[PDB]
């Protein structure tokens, strides 16, 4: 049957499940002797096809409860009057198999109502739902786990205690669960060797469990269409052999991919970022600053409880543009292993076009769900110069966005785990509110790369590209005096695309060659180019540039040493 | 059975519900030679999970009142044209146990039509419930008790006279309630000498009773799941002595405190502060003022009758960090009334959301929780938010003042109820909030002086382990101009240097042995055990003025801009 093996994603919510659900399933006859309430009702949320029907289905059959599963709209197809029995009659059967498991998938239909409640059957059933859920005496051990979109889809009051008082966001596989799933949905199609799994699990960003299996079914009907057809043998049955000796290519996973659609490119990712300090090179001020705040209160908590001292739990990034504040806030949730949220400034502008703040509530909420989590505003001063920035509103500089993000997180910090990290590349308009205490307030200060720096920026960015050793990178960092990432990002990518013209180029003469004049023997020479040269990067640092000008930079100067630590104390001594 | 032990919070309301119906119960009979009219119903009103339905149950038990229970949905769930059976049966049940207690979990869904009212069936099953609740013949004692999310959920004509004349909101328990709900919900499992429950239920701010219950239950679960399985040792009944034998330690009620995702954190709360006249300093004036004005009225109410003299009830805190908010609590903490802080967040999401009803609402639960200190921080946000040099073309009347203003004007019938302004730009403030009968009483907080200092610094590192050595008068009279934020500040960096230092040191000791494993395991303990000088010096480096002398300048205007004229200081009447 199914079970952890099949449960796919490695999300790290299955753990916490069976956590939950073991002993009170797994050690039932051990609440007989012990006073303890265990978990009445488990509400898993996400968006659909990520399996939470299947992850119920696996603890029931790896814990033994007998699994009963209530779909949604098979009650509510059910005739009034008489779907209020079917709903009573699966309570009762589970009742007597106890230990039992009711799974309600799809529970946003059989109680939908938001206090807007239409209808008047339907309010019925939720009302009876609620009594039956409501009237577990405590006796037996059913756990009732219901499936849902989204948490406020349902009902309030089955939000309440007693009824689901615990919920988990199963959430979007990320690329170590989307490769996992990928390997759990091919394990029977004899898998070529060629093909990885692992470069189709990278491009694979935005898919769900139910995506990743109809793109590996996708794959492999194309490899069925472009073989064994042209045969065209066929029978009642296809010979096992026959259809094992084709194995699913490369190619057809790309085209699958390409054909994808994933179902909820959109939502919101929380996770594990992959970048590490090694693609940023340097910073070292700045990196042990970041590594203070947020890492020292988690690894060693007991040393800050001591002191008496709450560390701070807001950052705001301030510099150029194309400095690495992104990359920096990435690095350092990495280096936590904490989940990170990116909520970058087109967001924001949508939220303050549209007069929707309240999507800054759901935000913090599913930040404080993903704990340890790396809240990250990205470019958080666009709302200001959406308004202006040198005259702007006749109004201040307070923002609908900006309060409720201010309201939150002085609502925050309760959750003990969620660190607002700012990034501002105006910090001149940003509100002053922001940084007051209890807020963003240790404001740190990126500036541009310097020559070790640039140095290490250039290999991150080469590192996949096939560079050259001929070509020295120490000379072209030093060389540019003062190009930022950004900059330097371009230049590689410059030399990258003069590489792969000249390529495409050569290569296309030399098969009209071939074509032209037909050779008497076929000896291809390979590529005419291998791998980045030096002419290639010359070529490209011709059309060097540098984004950032100089003045802005002693506008940052100006900031920063508008936050000067006064001129008087410097030589504070104590008396003695 | 439950009790008034069981009922955890010691929130006070409940202490207001027996005095509401013992007699009714208690003596019933004194009522039938007596001609009165007792309390036919009580709505219990608050956050879910408060336990309402158990402080109804005590009630019940400790008046000896047969209890009935009527489930919203258990009667919302039964059928159309038999569910006003259920009610009416109930209702006769209960008259036959006189006295009896009705209590109706759930209102919010037998009679939720605020005017609303959709559908058909239920506006019948509201009306009939109408009719009985206003067909209590006076005769017999049942008393109708009813638990609701918020008043103004269930339909109006339920708080009418009569059917539901007096509410009680139970609220959020406080840290005190928390910690007696944290020991009614841990009395069985044997809890460890080392957990106290103290420091959890001060970290336990935004948990209800059923958060409360909820984080215990997680605590044990984590216990259970540390020990006792590794054994694996497991049995239909497991060993009590054997269950006996674990402790629940500090670390998994830690574990269980960072997984607890209270339910109803952003709820305002109605708590008396903590804070003392011990944090501030100084402010002697002020603070005798603050006593004056507030603490007067009530502690000698004959002798303000006496002369015909109204106090005011309104004050307006003004000036640059100073301690404006600290004063406020101890003020409400030195008459032990409740403290309602409204910032200047609540005030700008009014604004912005052209919803000022909700002044009427906090203005209501102020008046609720009498007596309160209802406290406006930072009310100059507003204006803030509009301009102040040049600002929008009206002037500085705006939507959520002029509310505030009204809800004042309409207040003072409460006598009890005590609004405190503050405000850094008073420049800018709206002219009409200082009218008479609104925020009169300007108060200026001045930067804190030397000896304010010295008090700041204090309070800042008491909890701090501040060695002896480092000298803290000398500090406070060095910081010329700091403020109370720049102090804390400093404290705040000075700790952070000594932690970095603490953790540093630690670290390269434990490589220390690892590199060079030592034949005698010898620890010296800690190499910084408390704050010491060199700390505090390098935190000073750092030191900044946050209040520059211009806006003390401005603020030192304003104040001479409430002058006492210059012609009258020798007036003498003739004799
Ligand atoms: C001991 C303590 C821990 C804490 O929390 C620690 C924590 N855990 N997970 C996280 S989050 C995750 C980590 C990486 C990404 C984010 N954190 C955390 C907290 C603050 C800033 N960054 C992280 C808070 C406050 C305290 C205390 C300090 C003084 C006193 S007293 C009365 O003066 O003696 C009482 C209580
Ligand atoms: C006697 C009186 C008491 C009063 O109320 C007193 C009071 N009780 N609780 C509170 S509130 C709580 C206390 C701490 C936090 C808040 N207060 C109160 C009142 C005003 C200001 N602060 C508190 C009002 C007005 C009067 C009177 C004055 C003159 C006349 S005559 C016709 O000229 O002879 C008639 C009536
Ligand atoms: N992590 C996974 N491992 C294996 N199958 C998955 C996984 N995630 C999603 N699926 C696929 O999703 C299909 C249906 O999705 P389902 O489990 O019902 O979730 P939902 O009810 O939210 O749509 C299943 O048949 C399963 O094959
Ligand atoms: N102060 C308290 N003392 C003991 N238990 C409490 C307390 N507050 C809440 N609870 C818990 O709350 C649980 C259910 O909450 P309840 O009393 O029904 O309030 P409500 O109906 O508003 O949700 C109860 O089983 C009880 O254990």
């Amino acid at each position: 049957e199914v079970g952890y093996d099949d449960i796919g994603g490695c999300r790290k919510q299955l753990a916490q499940i069976k956590e939950m659900v073991e002993l009170p399933l797994r050690h039932p006859a051990l609440f007989k002797a012990i006073g303890v309430k265990p978990p009445r009702g488990i509400l898993l949320y996400g968006p659909p096809g990520t399996g939470k029907t299947l992850i119920a289905r696996a603890v029931a059959n790896e814990t033994g409860a007998f699994f009963f599963l209530i779909n949604g709209p098979e009650i509510m197809s059910k005739l009034a009057g008489e779907s209020e029995s079917n709903l009573r009659k699966a309570f009762e059967e589970a009742e007597k198999n106890a230990p039992a498991i009711i799974f309600i998938d799809e529970l946003d239909a059989i109680a939908p109502k938001r206090e807007k409640t239409h209808g008047e059957v339907e309010r019925r059933i939720v009302s009876q739902l609620l009594t039956l859920m409501d009237g577990l005496k405590q006796r037996a051990h059913v756990i009732v786990m219901a499936a849902t979109n989204r948490p406020n889809s349902i009902d309030p009051a089955l939000r309440r205690f007693g009824r689901f008082d615990r919920e988990v966001d199963i959430g979007i596989p990320d690329a170590t669960g989307r490769l996992e799933i990928l390997q759990i949905h091919t394990k029977n199609m004899k898998l070529a060797d060629d093909v990885d799994l692992e470069q189709v699990a990278n491009e694979t960003h935005g898919h769900v469990g139910a995506d990743l299996a109809a793109l590996c079914s996708e794959a492999a009907l194309q490899a069925i269409r472009k073989k064994m057809d042209l045969i065209d043998l066929e029978d009642e049955t296809i010979d096992a052999e026959v259809m094992n000796s084709l194995a699913v290519t490369m190619d057809d996973f790309r085209w699958a991919l390409s054909q994808s659609n994933p179902s909820a490119l959109r939502e919101t990712v929380v996770e594990v970022p992959q970048v590490t300090w090694e693609d940023i090179g340097g910073l070292e001020d700045v990196k042990r600053e970041l590594q203070e705040l947020v890492q020292y209160p988690v690894e060693h908590p007991d040393k800050f409880l001591k002191f008496g001292m709450t560390p701070s739990k807001g950052v705001l990034f301030y510099g150029p543009p194309g400095c690495g504040k992104t990359l920096l806030a990435k690095a350092i949730a990495n280096e936590c292993q904490a989940n990170f949220i990116s909520i970058k400034g087109p967001e924001l502008l949508t939220m303050w076009f549209g007069e929707s703040e309240a999507n800054v509530r759901e935000i913090f909420d599913k930040a404080r769900q993903a704990a340890p989590c790396v809240l990250f505003f990205d470019e958080l001063d666009s709302i200001a110069k959406a308004r202006g920035g040198n005259i702007g509103d006749g109004g201040g500089a307070a923002d609908r966005v900006i309060n409720q993000i201010l309201t939150e997180m002085d609502g925050m910090s309760t959750k003990k785990n969620v660190f607002i990290i700012g990034a501002t590349n105006r910090p001149d308009i940003i509100d002053p509110a922001i940084l007051r205490p209890g807020r963003l307030d240790q404001l740190i200060y990126i500036p541009l790369p310097d020559e070790k720096s640039r140095v290490a920026i250039l290999k991150a960015n080469l590192r996949k590209s096939p560079v050259a050793k001929d070509v020295d990178l120490e000379f072209l960092a030093k060389m540019t005096n003062g190009f930022s990432g950004a900059d330097l990002t371009e230049i590689c990518q410059r030399a990258c695309k003069l590489a792969i013209r000249e390529s495409i180029e050569s290569e296309i003469r030399r098969e009209r060659q071939t074509q032209t004049n037909p050779s008497a023997m076929e000896v291809e020479e390979d590529d005419p180019v291998p791998e980045i040269r030096r002419d290639h990067f010359e070529e490209a640092m011709r059309f060097a540039r540098r984004s950032v000008s100089d003045n802005d930079i002693r506008k940052y100067e100006m900031f920063a040493q508008t936050l000067q630590q006064s001129r008087g104390f410097g030589s504070f001594r104590f008396p003695s």
